[PDB]
């Protein structure tokens, strides 16, 4: 029938997204009180793709902030370090240094080339991040929809030397205190629009059988130690049957987790990655300060536990 036209069809779709993100942006409040430095390459490469933005506080109260990590959304195949500027605008205000990355967008690489990408921009941050504000002794990796499967994965392949070698990637040298995902997409092969949900696989995949065995977060979190999650998102949520699979796995698999979960009554509104796409709601700063909250109970266990209070 035809490869091109499926392709032609997606990208339609995400540039009608794009619109909407435009015009969103466009209207919406700006966090205040937030200093941004924008376009770091993380590698030898110009691809405009693999550069990341650090966002801080404008006034800091210490030297070094504990460390927000953000992975994007948008299907695999849209978005760039832009797209969530203000959200992380918005939790670096709150006295974190934030950092968030652009990584290749599908068709042109396929999953191991976005893991790669990411895994950069994280080796990089161990590199550079410390002489510019970050304690990367308390490190909270975050991720929506397609970001929050990408954060899911990033988080077993850190712990895990063979996933390490299968997505040829290396350990960093710091590591996750939470993993908050934000109705994540982590179970992409239950997603079956039946040939588009194929298109998507196919892509991630690039044909590759050690990929297809290894795309979704049930599929990596065997037999690893890992740290707590946080699942963050509500009823109204479009892929909220992505988050009642994903509880099956944690527990299934001996995850500790927390949920912040909007039911139903809570309106709708509470729609697909509200918490990202509106941080002035009400509901979106409640929600993403119970996240920050729990980063930083777990940051203070973590410092009594090394005798460093
Ligand atoms: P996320 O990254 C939300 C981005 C808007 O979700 C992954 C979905 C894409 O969302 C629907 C497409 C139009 C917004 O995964 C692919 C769905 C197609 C079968």
């Amino acid at each position: 029938a035809d490869e091109e036209a499926m392709l032609a069809k997606v990208q339609a779709s995400w540039a009608q997204t794009a619109a909407r993100d435009k015009a969103r942006y466009a209207d919406e409040r700006v966090p205040e009180d937030v200093h941004w430095e924008t376009e770091y390459r993380y590698e030898q490469s110009a691809d405009p793709q693999q550069t990341l933005n650090l966002y801080y506080p404008a006034k800091r109260r210490n030297a070094t902030m504990p460390t927000v990590i953000d992975i994007h959304g948008g299907g695999w195949f849209y978005g760039d370090r832009n797209l969530n500027r203000n959200y992380c605008r918005y939790l670096a205000s709150q006295g974190y240094a934030v950092m968030g990355m652009g990584y290749r967008l599908l068709p042109d690489v396929d999953l191991r080339g976005q893991i790669q990408d990411i895994f950069a921009s994280l080796r990089w941050l161990s590199h550079f991040g410390p002489q510019r504000g970050f304690d990367l002794d308390h490190v909270l990796l975050t991720g929506d929809s397609a970001g929050g499967h990408l954060a899911s994965l990033v988080a077993c392949i850190q712990q895990s030397a063979e996933l390490q070698e299968l997505f040829g990637v290396s350990r960093v040298n710091f590591n996750f205190t939470l993993v908050a995902l934000v109705c994540p997409v982590a179970e992409p092969s239950k997603l079956p629009m039946s040939d588009m949900a194929a298109f998507y696989l196919d892509k991630l995949s690039g044909g590759d059988q050690a990929l297809v065995d290894h795309l979704n977060f049930s599929q990596v979190v065997k037999g690893l130690d890992l740290p707590p999650f946080m699942l963050i998102g509500g009823q109204n949520d479009s892929f909220y049957l992505q988050s009642q699979a994903l509880l099956k796995v944690f527990d299934a698999n001996h995850v500790t987790y927390t949920t912040k979960l909007w039911p139903a009554s809570a309106g709708p509104h509470l729609k697909h990655v509200f918490n990202v796409q509106h941080w002035e709601w009400p509901e979106s700063i409640e929600t993403n300060l119970e996240m920050l909250r729990t980063f930083d109970a777990l940051s203070k266990q973590q410092d009594q536990a090394e005798e460093n209070e």
